[PDB]
DNA sequence: AAAAAAAAA
DNA sequence: AAAAAAAAA
DNA sequence: AAAAAAAAA
DNA sequence: AAAAAAAAA
């Protein structure tokens, strides 16, 4: 069944938890099997309420594509990504809710911030978490991620024996 | 039996396809195991007929050996390979269809051109099928390539229980 | 069960091993699992007595999280790093002893070398056990301990089939 | 049983393999298990008789331990190293036989030439072997062997499930 | 014997 | 439908 | 709760 | 046929 071991970071004014999400597989009727649903790497943002404790029930998630996976992990130290989604995409929801995520350098060079914005069109609000990731911890992001990408493209099937 | 999990990249012009072919072996009588066909990673491109669709079944298709998988995950971001096939190779049929395909860096560097080449002397014809890759896409490719490389050379195989 | 099969460097004046430690998991109520508690990649040190034998009695040890790791792996050839533990933290016993583990380029440029320093107020005790690494020792570790973040993670039981 | 997946080139004056023999362990009393022969990345090179075609009868060994490994998959373009073998190390045999191998960049830094140097003193004989190998190629050796080295190592019996 | 804790199904 | 072959247990 | 779709055995 | 040894559960 299901597997829960997040990678997690958990900063001054949010916390940052990242794990795969695999992808999933239909028996054709040929007897071979068939990729259906994509994987992604699913990223979740938290607030943290009073003093080191945080507010689990605020979160906001943003899923990470095999190909946004690639643009992190192929990401120079000077480097910077932004990536914008809509959970309510080709559906009849869409344009109300917009997710974007960023990641910048800062300027030590020491790391990045990580920051989630949400727009909710519909309730009204605009909620924004920011997560600095050292030099150490995007190296594990980097190297997880990289271990986690053929998964999450389902090419772990391919084995012999 | 089969797994069909490709990793694939769609264009104004064409899609691209990419997906491990393991290799075959053969038990031998001395008991233990021998690699018989060698694994590729094979490319699939086809045409884009109409809009935002494509012909599958005017596909090409290119093989790629291990040497030709370390080449293109070694490129740097200003490197360009050219592979040159003939399917019917040491057979009968050889000189009459040619296939090429070249990876070149696009001027911005902003990732590369993929494209390959058919000549076909048999059926008088000549196809042409060009992809761009982002450099987040080449990432994808690069990584992905590099996990199934062992594979399809059948290093899986050696483990440890 | 258990498994023993450290990578060891053998100098002049300590010893040094390194292998991993899984993660714990629990199993759920709801079926799925959960990580309990976290992997390390485990450093033990150990002192040279009389001539090329080594005084296993004597050993200090110092747990490498998930974070040190990607520090480590991500170190330049002229970069040095330096860790800070205490292993009755957060317990009754705290601030009594004190761990330091540093890794810093040799001059040469021809490795690094790593040292634990131990100083344990309540035996009045002070150790310090240093061991040089050459650049092909310190690729060893670069390698097999980016091979093992993922699994002391707990990645690893992300798999398809 | 036994698996035969060699890596190999094929070149003018000889040719090359290489694949790993994996550790053997054993079954502690204490029932965990323990890590006895280490494994390596065992090379074979052998001479190219008459045209195109190759003479495994007079085929010699070298086999390169994890450290060894670690110093080819860390080496520059513009790097070159030298290992140094005794066979009969620390037995009765001792000094007789010497084994080199050499990796060096060829001038125009299109690759590398490996070449193994046997000198037998007790048969009074001198061999050397020596393969050009591309950037491709040695980068499918770089790949394969990192993907090895945990392996050879014995890291691959650590595993969550 | 090991630096811990912070959300949660 | 795929570029092949070269040593061998 | 998650940005989708495009070929096909 | 292979470069070995050094601590230990």
């Amino acid at each position: 069944g299901r597997v829960f071991a997040p990678y997690s970071v958990f900063k001054g004014k949010a916390a940052l938890s990242a794990e795969p999400r695999l992808p999933t597989f239909n028996r054709l009727d040929s007897g071979g099997v068939k990729l259906n649903r994509r994987g992604v790497i699913m990223l979740t943002f938290w607030p943290s309420v009073g003093e080191r404790k945080y507010d689990w029930e605020k979160r906001q998630l943003f899923a990470l594509s095999a190909t946004e996976v690639g643009s992190l992990i192929s990401m120079g130290t000077r480097d910077s990504s932004e990536f914008f989604h809509d959970p309510s995409m080709l559906s009849s929801n869409a344009g109300q809710v917009r997710k974007s995520l960023s990641i910048k350098p800062n300027a030590d060079g020491s790391g990045y911030f990580i920051s989630l914005s949400v727009v909710n069109n519909n309730l009204k609000t605009n909620d924004r978490f920011t997560v600095p990731v050292t030099t150490a911890e995007f190296a594990v992001m980097r190297t997880a991620f990289s271990f986690a990408l053929p998964h999450i493209m389902g090419w772990d099937r391919f084995t012999n024996r």
